[PDB]
């Protein structure tokens, strides 16, 4: 879809060139699954899109 | 020291070369916590030394 | 339905005669999100039936 | 009373006697990080206490 799936919960600095910068409360859009414990998406407020490690963000309430 | 500092409480796998791959519980030996909040520790239970995200471990307690 | 609904993503050790125990990746048939936010739901993996707190689940990436 | 420790992250509605109930940003003194993953605490915002889901909290003052 295109509206947010997940927020961001703990701040996450960039060390690898991959890497989706997060500040706590990010609206994050993310469309595919994970296996590696690691999303992929959209930071919303930045406009970036990268990975970070899965445990960062919770999905929207349901 | 020597001793457990931190418990991974988030499975952890790497992705990048630096990395320290975690299991939840596994015992700590933290050596730096930098400013991007990456840590850098000994997996006292793997014998690996790495860097990953510094919310994936929580403090000893007692 | 019989295939996996959702999908556990922190371990949860039961507490409760009603609780069903979940590992992290266990695949969850939910067969009732009740409106305090405690899932029902059948282990895949154990083939226990019970009920444990809805966020602990995510639903599966169709 | 001492400092906050954790805050909730999930909404947490009791459905058992021991448990502490939650709403998103509830502050949290946690006095037992129990090792079956139950954190036993003091709601500093509802005032009561009871036990809750280990990951419906997260650690504060990293
Ligand atoms: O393994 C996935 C299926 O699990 C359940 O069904 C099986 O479990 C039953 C008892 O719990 C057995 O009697 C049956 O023979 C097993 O195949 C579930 O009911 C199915 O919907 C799932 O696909």
């Amino acid at each position: 879809g295109s509206e947010q799936t997940h927020r961001a919960i703990f701040r996450f600095v960039p060390r690898h060139e991959d890497e989706l910068e997060l500040e706590v409360d990010d609206p994050l859009l993310v469309e595919l699954q994970a296996e590696d414990y690691w999303y992929e998406a959209y930071n919303m407020r930045t406009g970036a899109r990268g990975v970070f490690p899965a445990y960062y963000a919770i999905e929207v309430t349901k």
